């Protein structure tokens, strides 16, 4: 009568590494337990969903920012990780290597697939163009340098750092020129939301930090009505007991924008606990052995947030672009 803990990825290697990781942080923290990896074939959340469901898997690991602020019923994200870099990352054609946005040819073509990235980097630089690029990181980077159409690609710091590209990484991009995606650079863990057992042994992989930051960027999107296909953006920073939160909107071409910052007194947490089982999930996210009270602040630093935006007339931006 044997247990083993089943893992499901997608066998692309950005989202395979990202298992790996995962798998590694849990094998250290439990040496005397059994995981078995079982690779499958975005549609791909909706299967990889399907397999949890089915009762074929019991983890699976996702890029935070690629789950919707609400999860289908019987899911819930059981962990999230220690946040690698959040910030977007300029590559250069080897060409331009050692310039930046700032110093490129004016009419330069930046390939970029986000509505976020489009819109803010059109904004700060007037004088590039900025046209949709698709693939993956593999692909990009040799449409990049292959074909000579771009000078330039944005794609997340995470994803290069993972994949080994770190070198690639040309500029990375600061607030100023072009915030995050909500949950960049965090990976979570999705599990059956009954599932207790996993629940129990996924969640020492919540780093309390990083998943006060991840709750009050997801309450901030949830209340906007937004998912990752929406153009806003964010920036979190944890220091001296404050959580600061810096949320923006932008129409497609970035010359509307609304972008404003709020902060709040969030001690990260250094205790766990056993919190009560119906205690319901933050934003998706189950993390009863994390202290309750400052994830409540941290949803509630989102809201408000999410207010002030919508009353200088966020909805309207946002109901603006999302009909293009
Ligand atoms: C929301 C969104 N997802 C992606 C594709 C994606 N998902 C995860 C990663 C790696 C970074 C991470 O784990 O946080 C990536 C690739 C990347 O962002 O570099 C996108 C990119 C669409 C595109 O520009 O082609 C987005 C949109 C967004 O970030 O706003």
């Amino acid at each position: 009568k044997m247990r083993v803990i089943r893992v499901g990825t997608r066998k692309s290697q950005l989202a395979r590494i990202q298992t790996d990781s995962v798998v590694a942080t849990l094998k250290a923290s439990y040496p005397g337990l059994q995981f078995e990896i079982i690779a499958m074939s975005s549609l791909f959340t909706k299967e990889l969903e399907h397999a949890l469901e089915k009762n074929e898997v019991d983890l699976v690991v996702h890029s935070l920012k690629d789950l919707p602020t609400v999860l289908p019923p019987g899911f819930t994200i059981g962990a999230i990780c220690k946040r690698e870099n959040p910030h977007d990352a300029v590559v250069f054609h080897p060409k331009f290597v050692g310039k930046t946005l700032e110093t490129l040819p004016e009419k330069s073509v930046v390939g970029t697939s986000s509505l976020r990235r489009a819109a803010q980097l059109q904004r700060k630089f007037p004088h590039l163009e900025f046209r949709s690029i698709r693939g993956n990181l593999n692909t990009r980077l040799r449409k990049l340098d292959e074909q000579q159409e771009f000078s330039a690609i944005i794609l997340a710091t995470a994803g290069l750092q993972r994949m080994g590209w770190h070198n690639r990484v040309g500029q990375i991009l600061h607030p100023e020129e072009c915030m995050y995606a909500v949950g960049q650079g965090a990976l979570g863990v999705e599990v059956r939301a009954k599932d207790q057992d996993i629940l129990d042994l996924v969640g020492v992989l919540h780093d309390p930090e990083t998943l006060l930051r991840c709750i009050a960027e997801r309450a901030f999107l949830r209340h906007l009505e937004g998912g990752c296909s929406v153009p806003v953006a964010v920036h979190t920073a944890m220091k001296d007991g404050q959580l600061y939160l810096t949320g923006g909107v932008w129409s497609l071409d970035g010359s509307d924008s609304i972008q404003e910052t709020m902060q709040a007194t969030i001690h990260v947490p250094a205790q766990h606990e056993d919190g009560p089982e119906d205690d319901p999930q933050l934003v998706g996210i189950t993390a009863r052995n994390i202290p309750r009270g400052p994830q409540l602040a941290a949803q509630n630093l989102g809201i408000s947030l999410a207010n002030l935006l919508l009353s200088k007339g966020a909805k309207n931006i946002l109901d603006v672009a999302r009909q293009l």
